[PDB]
């Protein structure tokens, strides 16, 4: 289960360099150099990597700390192959941001949250990143009053149609993708869910230009079916990138590496993932428990590779096996597929065995046969088959 | 706090009407007569109520028997005065409909599913309802394997559109509002949020006939916040109804009185409804506990009014109080409402003081003043002001 | 993976025979005779099964009509082998305990139930059970002044004293379980947790007559570690008897056929289970969904004991694999298991190298090596090793 | 609605002193010296403080560095009349604790946990604190095989029956308090919940030395009802203390003050502590948001305690209304307070109209008129009585 870049597994500088810093307890771990984790990641088998601005040039830079911190990173891409397909802005660590970046009340606030993201698209191009992901984490209250949520609305629409005016003005072939979350740091966040993003895209000026990053862990955060929301993401057009890690239920964001946490829905992910052709970045959104070392570090990375693969073969396994096709036409997924009434309005109301002659007792009676279905599944995902 | 019609409040038959079974009880009383729901909802002060078609004739009904079920609630309605705003279909409680109605798997189960909407479609434009909901409580799953996600959204497309062919072609003026919940009684339900149904409607033929009828108890199942989603429903223009009720956090849904559960949520909810001009019916979606006797369901169904115009009262106080005015331009709301760049995003990139020259540490020493607020709305709540 | 009674694999009657009402539902499947359910279990290869009152006696019997129900039964175990391990009470259907049996408001009531329990033993020792469980669903409240919880819980060890003072005087050779849940159906459960109900124990007069029966979906439908708890009910010496299922996260009660819901969380119990010698029954309180006919509901049943066997494997190879012996030694679970402080307290005061001269900072930077024993559990578990 | 001191409000130096780091973001406010902190909530009104030894002296601090420390805030506490009644230890913040200080699996670490807790046990006393408090944060696991969990409760009742030994060998008058809390930091924690707890505790050596420090917003985190959890530790006799503070479900640990987050629930936290005599301080353990600037913070705080005392008026008022007096006894509360048979157990055998005359049907039609009683609550909580 050895993972090559053909497999396009991607890793954020913040994830396998997170110090250990928690609400209770100070870094357990040093400051890793972006181009050691570079090294360490190609070694592994990775495709690339992603970051924030403030990541990769430390805030308060000066314009030549600036061109050298970019230098060095790309002498290290050069010298492994690594790519950079995604990048995104810090609107969340400085105190300026304690109330929001793009819908902070203050104004003067707004206005720099919209310059610094900008400045840092620039820079996403020139490394080559196709999509240019937004989470909006200080974007909410932990107060009724304190955020009048149309007005913010407002505010997010015109934030985003003055980046797609930017990007479209400049020639730019980058898409934007926003990662909901329903809480944490703030005690609720606006656009909480896949749907509630999907929903605001509708909105704006240029539709075609966004779509969602959604996070294994964030949606378990309120409890919904993580597989369920990508597959509305897809029937939309909108899965554009994706963020996989952990979550064990309704709790504080563990970001636990891929694979643990809820097992079971990973392999339906990953099912849904391979069968609809998802062709983007696999991304891992993780934090190596503060419990490691180094050695320890780079270990839960390779663990997160690991697990999709293994998760890979059991999926397709599961869909290639003759008697769980037969048990999928027991249950009727065929029938699923296709449609309720190309026959149109009209034949549908003239066809009197859609109800008055229907036997609804006869098709109440009919078994589903889901149980035994979801046995062949559980058996193939085991290893039991 | 005596409730008029004019305050629009609006019972569903089911309501007042459960006998009290749940999952592990018989049910604690008898069986209401729908006459006699409506002579004592509007005795209590009530606008008006609702149905589903199988509250109003009995499943399996003869056209005769129909009839003149149809009959004499509609003398009641004459002989009180009561409308009925709002109609829907039970798509959930007979067998047949164990996999869901307009995404089960048989096929032969959609089309009766849509046969039977349509047939109430045209009994609710006769009693003068101007919206019909759709609850899709069998739409979903146990099982990862029992559903396709993608074919079902098609499958339920396909039905939504063809529902308003049907209305459109007829001339009726009626709109549609699908109504959302995360899970139960599937492991877990399509469309699960308020967010969930917004995105989804946009991928109909005609949006403009749907929109949403979201309930307190359904999004706090997923640990959200109602009065931020109802938020952004206003935003889209999509709020065409609403169900109160009462929750206690993410369990069973518990249809508790409106006020009871989250008693603060509901002091935001009838400020934002109030401020926003909201004109729809205040539905009550809800159950006596089956605790109560029938003096107690009354009493219960009394508390719902009640509390929704005690609330009022406190929100219109709280947003008339000139400390509280005041309060809310010391925390900046005022400049929330403003455009961030009116100017353009050339200009924009050409304002050194919202960049270059932005001094970000006086900024973000500047406190937001959001808890001296948050106590003046507490104080206003409890009548300590 | 075949089962055979040596496992002691046992099933509530109430199981299989589910008919599938949910609150929003009527019943998918006819009623199963308890003869008949003694016949297929054993077939399955089931051990014994288990029983309320009224699974087996229809309320409201008369005495001839009840020794018949029981001769019937007998004759059913002793044509197949089968056992009888547990029985309990139904103190939660008829609408009488609509406010509960032992802790109900009205005094008459709670002797009712008294009564109504002590017949029960004395059936239950007749057939052989060696533990009675008590679960007080309707034991809790909707609202803050319905129920005064210490007069409540005074009420509580009283019915429970009284029946432990009921078997001592008989002579029986039986024990008492108490199976915790948190909610459902009534807004709050008294002793929601399997910690809960050990305190509670605790101040019972003769508390070596009674333990827990934890469920897995109760206490994970308060977001808790079942494992954990397990462990905590062991280290006490209290798991009298267990119920397993599956539950997928915080919602309402799913009662999922087990290794569904959360997998990984059923490695780690079984694990527990099988290096602690639990050697009571492995009991399953599970419903078929009401999607399935009855094909499915053996199908489902079948799966209960055949994920049991094969996270019984998995479990096993990991104790047992040298790599993971060394792993163990790694993260220091050897240390764990010696005492802090054996030379005692004053010899711990004097011992300068636990603070004067104790080296926090090399202290703090050792690994824990925890994430690669947590990958080679998972590796296990997939059988990719 | 004015504190004063004989209110017995008391504030921990880490609440007011929170500068306002979470997990995605720095400071926002500067370092509060403690004396600075001690005259600031004098003014308010407060009773006295609380502190952690590395709240107090900074951790590392020679021996003359602390004497100064300690000297500086006697000299404050003189000064103003302040009280320090309850004191604990940091064992969760420095990097040697990221597996535990008790249940740490290095045996080392467990005995310097010792050590350091000892060290300010002896200052406690010395500046009269009655009660001594243990929030073993760090004890717990992210994986399942990290942490044996029965050997870590061996090593957790090791411990606390040392330190009872050493406070018994030096004559001290002070009691233990155990704070649970279900996670966060750690994916879960052990001792979770109230009960788990209360259970423990019944294993130490000396079990009269020791109770439990319940915190609003930790039980809410698995979604329990707090008024209950603290009715059963009054029921035991092990309310030593008691954390309030508001959290808005299950969500990560909020901290809001008091009053925020359920309001119905802290309504009847008042009216049990009330009503039961609790004499003990009534401590804040919250942190003002980040949000907020010094202004905010001193308002945030006076909040918690204006809260508390608007609720205990209106708890008063529910008690003291004649018309409540008399829906308490529709209700049959004064039947809950009454014992179910005193007449005992061969007397309960004996009476036919406990069980062969009972008439179930005419017990099952009683409404129990809670809905009545609730609203009455509801009317006195927001003053329309
Ligand atoms: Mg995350
Ligand atoms: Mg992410
Ligand atoms: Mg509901
Ligand atoms: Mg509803
Ligand atoms: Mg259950
Ligand atoms: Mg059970
Ligand atoms: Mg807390
Ligand atoms: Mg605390």
């Amino acid at each position: 289960y050895q993972p090559t870049p053909e497999d396009r597994f991607t890793f954020g500088l913040w994830t396998v360099g997170w110090q250990g810093r928690d609400p209770f307890g100070d870094a357990t771990r040093r400051a890793l150099d972006p181009v050691e984790s570079v090294r360490r990641l190609a070694e592994l088998g990775a495709h690339g990597v992603t970051f924030h601005d403030d990541d990769l040039i430390p805030f308060g830079s000066s314009d030549s700390e600036r061109e050298e911190h970019v230098k060095r990173f790309r002498q290290a891409l050069d010298d492994t192959g690594m790519k950079v397909p995604m990048a995104t802005t810090n609107l969340f660590t400085h105190p300026v941001f304690k109330d929001g970046g793009f819908t902070a009340n203050d104004r003067d606030v707004r206005r720099y949250a919209l310059r610094k993201t900008i400045r840092n698209i620039d820079l996403a191009v020139e490394l080559g990143a196709e999509t240019y992901v937004a989470w909006g984490g200080r974007e909410g209250a932990e107060s009724g009053g304190a955020k009048d949520v149309r007005d913010a609305l407002d505010r997010m629409k015109e934030a985003f149609d003055l980046l797609g005016e930017y990007v479209t003005s400049q020639g730019y072939d980058i898409r934007f993708a926003i990662e909901p979350k329903p809480n944490e740091p703030r005690g609720d966040i606006l656009l909480p869910t896949v749907g509630h993003a999907l929903a605001f895209i509708e909105r704006l000026e240029r539709p075609e230009l966004y779509g969602v990053n959604p996070e294994v862990g964030h949606e378990q955060m309120a409890g919904l079916n993580f597989p369920h929301g990508i597959a509305q993401a897809l029937w939309a057009g909108k899965l554009f990138h994706i963020d996989l890690n952990g979550q064990n239920g309704i709790k504080y964001d563990q970001d636990l590496r891929f694979g643990a946490g809820d097992l079971r829905a990973a392999f339906w992910l990953v099912d849904l993932l391979e069968s609809a052709g998802y062709s983007g970045p696999r991304h891992f959104d993780f934090k190596p428990p503060r419990t490691e070392d180094f050695d320890g570090v780079w270990a839960s990375a390779a663990g997160c590779m690991r697990n999709y693969l293994i998760l890979k073969e059991r999926a397709a396994a599961f869909r290639a096996d003759p008697e769980v096709q037969e048990a999928l036409r027991a249950s009727r997924l065929d029938e699923l597929a296709r449609p309720t009434a190309a026959d149109g309005l009209q034949a549908l109301l003239d066809d009197r065995s859609a109800f008055e002659e229907f036997d609804v007792d006869a098709a109440a009676a009919r078994g589903m046969a889901f149980e035994r279905l979801d046995q062949l599944a559980m058996d193939h995902l085991l290893g039991a088959r």
